[PDB]
DNA sequence: TACGCAAACGTTTGCGT
DNA sequence: TACGCAAACGTTTGCGT
């Protein structure tokens, strides 16, 4: 039960126990060995709690989320979990699902849970919640869903969310669209506004013109993909091609389409975003930007890591890069012979 | 920094910075105050590792999974979650990708941790799995993926797979078919064999003899869904509907028999399972069985938390329900008009 | 050579007066 | 009335001899 017990039945004390346990100091065969029968007749299982009481860390880490069932996210978390586990850190996982109540109870339960570090995924960064993370700079952490540094407290890992919504608009201009619209993620978020942005860029240098009917806001989710791409194909004038800022968003897309007896890409040409495990797999295959998940798990995690055993002071920031994914929702458009 | 340091500053003892903290007795308001505000320029975070050492509890909960991203996974997880957080529990999220040693590890790394109680969702359980986990039988601990009550050392929800399988087949066949084929999860699953054999029973009632080689074992990965679809639609003789064991799958069956120029339903019916997120969203909309997924977790929580607070020492059980959800992916077949 | 003493980590709580 | 003493929870580790 206790480590008092096992050192009584080993007849040895604790301390000898301890390190035979740790590997901390040399241990006469025999010793460790009944220190071992001991610890196994006892079934005794050391405890963390105790052990981080003295040393100090509890060889864990908080990671908070805004939701883990969306694909996107789900990826991520995944990778980081990875991460944990070959590290020898447990992963305590906390949705705050974008509210300021939800994401100070979790940093705070989080915090006196004494986590050696946190791992951010917040989607939005009001003031008021840039302000409560602030508040625990004493915690070391990484924030993986910005596109710049927001804030000197902590590490960052950037996307270049700009530059793949440039490779995605620039794609559709080398096939042959100049009538194209867009379905955008909030602008709240990095890989709403920034990915937006980046698309915009292309257009401009393009001359391409989008017309306001032509931009309809999503929320990531599918059904907001299916009312918009709806809204989008319901008028008179028609984009020829779309830009889906999301993969889960331009599933919605895909099946309303299909559902107004529109075709793809027949008709209507689709380019996503994201490029999640399952977007080879849609109907047809999605044509979309790729975005390394794995990585950013993994090198969020390694930046913390190294904050935390090598106790750095200075904020770092990394960036990670999107690559285009050709499939099969993307045909030449009108002008495509004419360049 | 510490209790003693507060303390210190309210010039109050630690037992009543303590019992302010928790209102574990009454305080002189003044009191109260004065350690209040002690507590909040020292920015004290009260140490729950020292807390449970004392208290004997973590408030903290640990699942072992399987895998987290697969959507019919990453919907429980959410869930389960959900109900942590409102009941003041820290999840510990463990994917153990069906790996005994991995197995292993993460259960003693959770022991270690001293979680209050375990949510178990291992897919496959080999007796090797089974004996590791009655060495534990000492935490509570609950499996959410069993059909039937597998040991006597646990809580089991248990999703009635079979009758769903019955329920599949059954509309298959008050369609209009007799020319089904299958492609069902791992045999080594609940999800698996039991909605397989439930499938089964209803082909028997009608007499109805499903030929071997259309029988086709997936893994619940849409690659396998895709091959699949493949190899049945494939030969000389088709099925005019098939019994797709899982939503996910189900979306690789579907894109293969576009790939092959098939149509869903006119060509051929697809009837899945799970009923996760976006199965609505799939093209064709996909009809498919529901698993109540937020109320699995929510069961298995609250039995855990009985279990928990309430000391429980016997064995529970919980059923749960499967219910068809019709949408377009299936059509009348050759004998509808018939019946 | 190989191991043990005892203090400390940060809290909670029975008995007090 | 309203609060404090001090022991304990289960470990790790400096100094020993
Ligand atoms: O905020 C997001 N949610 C879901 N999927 C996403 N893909 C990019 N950003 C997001
Ligand atoms: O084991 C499984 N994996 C993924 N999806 C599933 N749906 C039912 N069972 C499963």
């Amino acid at each position: 039960a206790t480590i008092k017990d096992v050192a009584k039945r080993a007849n040895v004390s604790t301390t000898t126990v301890s390190h035979v346990i740790n590997k901390t100091r040399f241990v006469a065969e025999e010793t460790r060995n009944a220190v071992w029968a001991a610890i196994k007749e006892l079934h005794y299982s050391p405890s963390a709690v105790a052990r981080s009481l003295k040393v100090n860390h509890t060889k864990s880490i908080g990671l908070l989320a805004t939701s883990s069932e969306a694909a996107y996210f789900a990826e991520i978390i995944e990778a980081v979990e990875k991460n944990c586990f070959q590290k020898g850190y447990t992963l305590i996982l906390g949705n705050a699902w974008n509210n300021l109540e939800k994401q100070r109870a979790y940093l705070s339960m989080m915090a006196q849970k004494r986590v050696d570090g946190l791992l951010v995924m917040c989607s939005e960064y009001p003031e008021p919640l840039l302000a409560m993370l602030e508040e625990y700079r004493h915690i070391p952490m990484v924030v993986m869903d910005w596109g710049e540094a927001k804030a000197d407290f902590t590490d960052a890992v950037i996307d270049n969310a700009f530059e793949g919504g440039y490779m995605a608009g620039r794609y559709l201009i080398e096939r042959g669209h100049r009538e194209i619209g867009v379905i955008p993620g909030p602008l709240e978020r990095n890989t709403g506004a920034g990915r937006l942005a980046g698309f915009m860029k292309a257009m401009e240098e393009a001359m391409i013109k989008v017309p306001e009917s032509w931009i309809v806001q999503g929320d990531f989710e599918p059904e907001s993909g299916y009312r918009a791409m709806q809204q989008i194909l319901s008028q008179p004038h028609r984009p020829t091609a779309v830009f889906c800022g999301g993969d889960i968003m331009a599933m919605g897309a895909l099946c309303a389409a299909d559902e107004m007896g529109l075709r793809v890409p027949q008709d209507v040409s689709l380019i996503g975003y994201d490029n999640v495990r399952n977007a080879r797999y849609f109907t047809p295959a999605l044509t979309t930007i790729h975005q390394p998940k794995d990585s950013l798990g993994e090198t969020a995690f390694n930046m913390l890591l190294d904050r935390i055993v090598n106790k750095r002071e200075e904020p770092q920031s990394i960036e990670v890069h999107p690559r285009l994914i050709e499939r099969r929702s993307v045909a030449d458009g009108p002008f495509r012979d004419y360049r």
